[PDB]
């Protein structure tokens, strides 16, 4: 019984899209989420949309841990995310799509795992693989109904996540395209990891708002440049998810799941 | 439009210098109308009282960084209520000073770098004002990092030091590491092939929050040693950074000294509007 | 007089082994040690036991609390054994690494007792780290694992991560080109505090895995690792053995006093 927690998904809370909308705060061993979960189906498939930032909260200090407690215990098998991005590659214009395959750290003062010595719920330490950190079945769903729509879609891509809430410099953004990140961003880090230690096939869809500051006769990134690409450029995400949903629903998944489930199992020392 | 002109005296309808790390300016013979001012800030207590006074006829604040006695690790420095304090007695710019490991050959000991990028090698540090705890700074901020650093300030300072005949590099990466200790062989290595051209300890996060502030910030890096990656050269160590600084601080005493009367004739209007405006558009609420 | 204090000491404290065997538990400024400290000779040379993990997630060691311990009972030397995953094709599953070098990628971590909350480490101090790892140990390292004919690497950079979860491999790639060999959870900052205690310090780490950067090769996973130790952790512990009696042997007079000196010299008062 496939169920798709979704974060960042821009516009799907509308009563054209989510029917039997429901509203729920919840409370968990982390704390509590960023919001309230709000419940539904999206063209028959069972939803749990969650809402980042809430509607406040600069990306260190997102209770990640709570969101996705609360995903889980919600029965999520699914989470798909949409993140905006900087590009570091001339290739991946502002606009473009990005199912990105792999990630490099660059946060600082996050947790990022559930089993923390200080918790019940989570007892022991867990040492999560993370050499495929992205679910590749849903990945493929998005590319493939990228295709379909006909927009500009990168298959992979290096995410570096910074700490923030500032900018990179330009020696950092230099720096980050030596070591192979592809685009950048304040929020992949630590979702992912914990989405992974939970079970849970997590993917995302980054969306390339700005190419930050390593480029030449290019301006550099602000709020203001990512607050425009993203108003002129939402569309695109939200017909992707909404596309991507359905197939979810119809594709096969126990054998992904019950994977999943062992490698989260079998991380643990008790 | 609107020239400032005079006539006879009458004009129809102001640089203030925060200086961090003043090597010898609060000295009667140099710092004129000399005030001092422990101030309290919403982000805590600054790391000294502020030292307030004329130096050339221009008006300054200057702030030790370790406190007198310079008794606190570089991760445990309270940035935020530094620049905050600098921020709210007025101050346009902040010019600092910082010792510095050189990570190259050409940057001797003695020279002085005008940085203009930064490396953030970090972990501990509120990079923020806008931290979600105080209602003085309400919001978050993603402020610009492309240009951390006052292009202006950092002219002037070049052609300072070119007039005065000092070895100087007119550009140069910082990277900021969170020490207390120094680096490992493998690390220094590491940040040469980044791009890095000097080390230090301190310049992160005092260039960033000066940026949310609204300041023109410029740093003038003292290169103390060769940190540990060269041949036939001895490694640093406390006791040779402070020796190096002794032998040199005669410089960057001078380079401020010829520099603080320069900014003040300086025109700044359009440079610290766009400034403003910058930090201002940074800034998201609901 | 030579003291040993040995973490990760797989298989030491026996009965066959450690002679005048004695058990204790400490309280440090800094708090509780991972474990009682079990001191007793080793082939006539004193040593200190300390068990790392007591568990306990790599983040949350107390480190600290470690280190201090063992200086305060007198320790002249730390040799620890620690796991790893090889970064490097020529550094097989099973191989020993005498490490000389780290690369710091831990982010949550003390890494000095001289903190300002501690009467007994007033100050600032600034350690020297461009020789972590104490030479003359790592020597005898080096000289004893070839005399047992085990494969043994003379150099080597650890990284280590914060953890507990492994590296993505976007994240290994980078390592390598960072110039890292092996790479870890615990080095960071055990080897900086050492230092800073005035303490020869040395690791013998031996390679459990690939990570996850290899070709026609199985990422690492908790299962692998534990397989690859249990088959090779009698190594470490003939090398550790046979290593024991060299130092207590060696003459260290001006080595650790140049180690206190260095220390000594280090702190902003
Ligand atoms: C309300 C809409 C406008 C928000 S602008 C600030 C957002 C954008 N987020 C992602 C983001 C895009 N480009 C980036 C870059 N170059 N570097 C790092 N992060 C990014 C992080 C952050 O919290
Ligand atoms: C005035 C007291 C001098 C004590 S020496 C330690 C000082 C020097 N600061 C800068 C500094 C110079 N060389 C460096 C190197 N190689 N790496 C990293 N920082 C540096 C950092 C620190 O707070
Ligand atoms: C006895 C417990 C075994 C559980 S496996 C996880 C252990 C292994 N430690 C070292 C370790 C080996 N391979 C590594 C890799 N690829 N990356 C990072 N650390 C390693 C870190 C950690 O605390
Ligand atoms: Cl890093
Ligand atoms: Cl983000
Ligand atoms: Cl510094
Ligand atoms: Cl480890």
């Amino acid at each position: 019984a496939v169920k798709i927690g979704i974060i960042g998904g821009t516009g799907l809370d509308d009563p054209e899209i989510l029917e039997g909308r429901t509203e729920k705060y919840v409370d968990t061993p982390f704390g509590k989420p960023s919001d309230a979960l709000i419940l539904g189906k999206i063209k028959n498939v069972d939803c749990v949309l969650l809402a980042r930032h809430g509607r406040t909260i600069m990306p260190s200090k997102v209770n990640y841990q709570a969101n996705i407690w609360a995903l889980k215990e919600e029965g999520c098998t699914h989470v798909i995310v949409t993140t905006a991005c900087g590009s570091l590659r001339e290739e991946i214009q502002p606009g473009d799509i990005v199912i990105i395959d792999q990630f490099i750290d660059r946060t600082t003062m996050r947790p990022q795992s559930f089993y923390d010595g200080s918790h019940s719920c989570a007892r022991g330490v867990c040492h999560i693989p993370m050499a495929e950190p992205f679910c590749p079945k849903t990945r493929e769903v998005l590319i493939e109904t990228a295709k379909k729509l006909g927009l500009r879609c990168h298959s992979k891509g290096t995410m570096v996540t910074i700490e923030g809430p500032r900018f990179s410099s330009r020696a950092e953004s230099f720096m980050f395209r030596t070591w192979g990140a592809d685009v950048i961003n304040m929020t992949t880090v630590p979702e992912v990891v914990l989405a992974k230690e939970a079970g849970i096939c997590y993917a995302s869809i980054a969306m390339a708002t700005d190419y930050d500051c390593w480029k030449e006769h290019e301006e550099a990134v602000s709020v203001d440049r990512v607050l425009k690409t993203l108003k002129e450029n939402a569309n695109k995400a939200k017909s992707l998810l909404l596309t991507t949903i359905p197939q979810i629903g119809s594709t096969e998944w126990s054998e992904t799941l019950h994977n999943l489930k062992n490698m989260a199992q079998f991380s643990v020392l008790l």
